[PDB]
């Protein structure tokens, strides 16, 4: 249509709702030659206030190539560059902004910034100069007789870089950081810690889309050299923490491609996918050319495979529609299949345990990512393919006993992951004598990969049953197994279908010895005591031993995050996590949460939280909100990484998890102190979802618990206060502040106002003759029930009356105003009464016409009265501005 959606955009921008406005406008642009400055002009808006600033500053410059006199675009790249840390561009267009509008107020305030930003900007920068000179060459030039002062200098500089734009800038040295770094990464007998920290500012450096393509295109002058340098630097090293953070580098430089970033909750710009579109084809490839590479090991691949499945899925917030589509026609899909097909005790390529679950969710992701009917089609004429391939070289032979393990390993990722994909692979009559004949066979491993296989096929609906019908005698025989290795693969689908007393004692056996059981075992040991856990007297039986507790902890920090859904289902069930016998019972769910708690169930989540399953992830947060119910738990729960790992949940978790995460963490700052809770940027992260958590309409416990946590938060600093005005939080907390029959609601609504008022924006809204919020302000304070709810109402009635034109609208438009002033000068709370005379002291202090309103009413009295007897400090400098008067 190509123009209602600008005036859809506009309306999302009066709306306040900047990201849909972004969205819109960068749809609007897509449909396009003179409409074009118009949508980067207010698509430039939209980004200002969705502190994208690079977009901002890439659309208004996009935006002067029409006409070099545009106002907007020069006022907005002004304020774009000034929150980049280039004071110098942005001087320039604010300058010319005001000689072609040379009335505007705002560009007025930005001047007065700017000015006083270059008067100080070379001293900055030469002493940020000097303190990064100082840290770099003790980190990375030789200047250090010890480990840990180098570490300390990486540490400074990643403070450094992660403080501002222009910390970044300077650690960033014109591109000498990544000589730096490569020259200590190929250091192999470096430390692992420095090496990380080194690649942590690296990345953080990197953050800036230009600098990031930059780092890609430097390395070698052929293009996809330097491509393959970056993405084969993951396997410099052997270590997990490092290819983690070389998988960070390499989605930044995913996020600089597409200009794109998940954890932003930035959808791509398709221009500047369109633009560099080669690199991303050049980055595609070289992954999928390490998917395969035998050169490159197990948690590399996991790895590149866990950035297909962030990056490539469009609607995921990922590489834009086209690019899935075309990664399974070509033969990315096949590669991603052909890992599907893999074991550690058979592999062609390095392939650890944890690697099929990876595969599974990022062919999961792919499957809905094939939005349309027919490339869902093109998605399972690939399989069918690949499965057509892997069953008809089946022979046998020695040689097709491969083939069973490979088509075996096949469809249990796929029954983990694309489920009904799997269950329509599974109906094949041909596939069951498969089964049939490696289940009989001699081999222990093919006889725990139909074990396996036919535990991976038990779910809800019967068309299944066509193969579960020989499948569950056959799991029965092989139960009798004196191979641990097919015992336990049988215990699971027992266990899963389900005597149940005799399968836990089992389970339990498996699991309580963690010496000479593997992880391996424990697992499904775990997974089926999982499927068991449902059952409320089996929950009490497992609490009840300290030891099985310790186990399955123990099984979670050396298995990792390998047995996610088991122990999070555990978890989840034991603490009665799931939304709705006598054992159910909450004090019996507070044994189970105490328990739990206290041997070690939050060091647990958070070793096996390393995944991206969302469902998963669902589970943890569900687990963590049954935890954070009680109070005397929840400071250890912070204190076991508890917060930064539901300030994860609540960004990669499911839809329905993101809220149980939030309301974690209301419930976890609700009564803490929030630098401790969340110290520094956290209380930045903490704003977005508490701001979502608040639903007056539907009333709910999440709302009380977000306003203290809230309330908590507008305390520490100016920014957390504009975060909160910024995220559309206002009328969602007036509306408890209205409200009648709830007293703690509106009192806790009042406290977190109060903090506000300290942001001089929401302070001139409340002075502004538009709303009636300063009648509440003043009436609060004599409404005489409730403490809490006059002591803040009293506090921001002294703080609101420092402005006389605030003073002079208490005066004359609430009327009763004398009976409010009266009471609360009289008044039976002390802070109440103390801050009621502040304000009406510097009412007086205001005017002499208002002074004289006073000293002739019902209030005179009471303030001699008090003047004659701290708050009788407040009422004596009334009495001294009407001796002024």
């Amino acid at each position: 249509t190509a123009e209602e959606i600008r005036d859809e955009g506009n309306a999302a921008v009066k709306d306040q709702d900047y990201i849909k406005a972004d969205e819109l406008y960068t749809e609007a642009l897509q449909l396009t030659k003179a409409l074009r400055p118009v949508l980067y002009r207010n698509r430039a808006m939209a980004r200002l206030k969705r502190d994208d600033f690079e977009g901002a500053q890439s659309d208004c410059t996009k935006a002067l190539e029409f006409d070099g006199a545009d106002v907007k675009a020069l006022f907005r790249r002004s304020l774009a560059r000034e929150q980049l840390g280039n004071v110098g561009p942005a001087f320039q267009d604010a300058k010319e902004a005001l000689r072609l509008s040379p009335n505007d107020k705002g560009i007025v305030e930005v001047l007065q910034r700017l000015v006083k930003a270059n008067n100080d900007k070379i001293k900055q920068t030469t002493s940020l100069a000097n303190k990064v000179t100082d840290m770099e060459k003790l980190a990375f030039r030789g200047e250090a007789k010890d480990t840990e002062q180098k570490m300390t200098a990486l540490n400074n500089l990643l403070v450094l870089c992660r403080e501002s734009e222009s910390g970044a800038t300077g650690v960033w040295n014109q591109g000498a950081l990544v000589p730096f770094v490569l020259n200590l990464i190929n250091d192999a007998s470096e430390n692992e810690e420095v090496t990380v920290t080194a690649i942590r500012i690296l990345d953080e450096t990197i953050k800036n889309s230009v600098r990031c393509m930059k780092f890609l295109a430097m390395h070698d002058p052929d293009g996809p050299k330097s491509v393959r340098f970056v993405c084969r630097l993951m396997c410099k090293k052997s270590t997990k923490d490092f290819v983690d953070a070389t998988g960070i580098l390499v989605q930044r430089v995913f996020n600089a491609m597409a200009k794109m970033d998940r954890q932003k909750e930035m959808k791509p710009d398709p221009e500047v996918a369109e633009a560099n579109k080669i690199w991303i084809i050049r980055v595609l490839l070289e992954l999928q050319e390490m998917l395969q590479d035998p050169k490159v090991g197990a948690v590399q691949r996991e790895t590149c495979i866990d950035l297909f499945l962030k990056n490539l899925m469009h609607m995921d917030g990922g590489i834009p529609r086209g690019w899935s589509w075309k990664f399974v026609e070509e033969r990315g899909l096949l590669a991603l299949l052909d890992v599907a097909s893999q074991i550690p005790e058979l592999c062609e390529y390095p392939v650890s345990a944890e690697t099929r679950q990876h595969v599974a969710i990022c062919l999961q992701r792919l499957e809905e990512d094939m939005v349309f009917d027919t490339k869902r089609t093109i998605f399972k004429e690939k399989v069918d393919m690949f499965f057509n391939a892997l069953i008809s070289r089946c022979t046998n032979d020695d040689e097709g006993h491969k083939y069973r393990i490979k088509l075996s390993c096949f469809l249990i990722t796929m029954l983990q992951g694309p489920v009904d994909i799997g269950i329509n692979l599974i109906t094949n009559d041909q596939l069951t004598p498969i089964m049939l004949e490696m289940a009989a066979s001699q081999d222990h491993l093919m006889q725990g990969i139909a074990a396996e296989l036919i535990v991976a096929t038990v779910s809800k609906h019967e068309r299944a049953i066509n193969m579960l019908k020989v499948g569950i005698p056959v799991l029965r025989a092989l139960y009798d197994s004196e191979d641990p290795t097919v015992k336990v693969r049988a215990l699971v689908g027992l266990c899963k279908i389900g005597a149940v007393i005799s399968l836990a004692k089992t389970c339990k056996k498996f699991l309580l010895e963690t010496e000479k059981y593997s992880v391996d075992i424990r697992r499904y040991a775990c997974e089926g005591l999982s499927y068991l856990s449902l059952d409320a007297d089996v929950k009490e039986w497992i609490v009840d031993d300290s030891l099985l507790l310790k186990a399955l902890v123990l099984l979670a920090k050396k298995a990792g995050a390998l047995c996610v859904y088991t122990l999070a289902t555990i978890y989840a069930n034991l603490s009665n996590a799931f939304e709705k016998h006598p054992k159910d019972t909450e004090e019996y769910v507070e044994k189970r949460v105490r328990a739990l708690v206290e041997e070690g169930a939050v060091p647990a989540c958070v070793a096996v939280s390393k995944t991206e399953s969302k469902n998963a992830l669902e589970l943890i947060a569900r687990s963590l909100l049954a935890f954070a119910e009680y109070e005397d738990l929840r400071g250890r729960i912070i204190a076991e990484g508890g917060t930064v790992l539901c300030l994860r949940l609540t960004k990669e978790a499911s839809g329905e998890g993101k809220i149980k995460a939030g309301h974690a963490i209301a419930k976890l700052g609700a009564k803490a102190d929030p630098m401790i809770s969340f110290p520094g940027q956290r209380a930045y992260e903490v704003v977005k979802p508490l701001c979502d958590l608040l639903h007056p309409d539907v009333e709910g416990k999440a709302n009380y618990d977000s306003l203290l946590t809230l309330t908590n938060l507008a305390s520490v600093s100016d920014s957390i206060r504009g975060r909160i005005l910024k995220e559309k939080a206002i009328p969602k907390i007036e509306e408890f502040w209205f409200m009648t029959d709830h007293e703690h609601l509106r009192a806790a609504a009042a406290e977190l106002l109060l903090n506000l008022l300290f942001f001089e924006k929401f302070y001139e809204e409340t002075v502004a003759p538009g709303t009636d919020r300063l009648k509440f302000w003043v009436l609060y304070s004599a409404e005489v029930e409730e403490e809490r709810l006059s002591r803040a109402s009293a506090a921001g009635f002294a703080i609101l009356t420092e402005d006389e034109n605030a003073c002079a609208r208490i005066m004359d438009e609430i009327k009763s105003w004398p009976e409010v002033f009266k009471d609360i000068a009289m008044h039976e709370d002390a802070e109440t009464q103390r801050r009621g005379l502040m304000g009406i002291a510097n009412i007086m202090h205001s005017s002499n016409k208002l002074c004289s309103e006073i000293v002739s009413s019902e209030v005179f009295r009471v303030l001699v009265a008090v003047t004659k007897l701290g708050s009788t400090e407040q009422a004596k400098r009334g009495l001294e501005a009407a001796e002024k008067f």
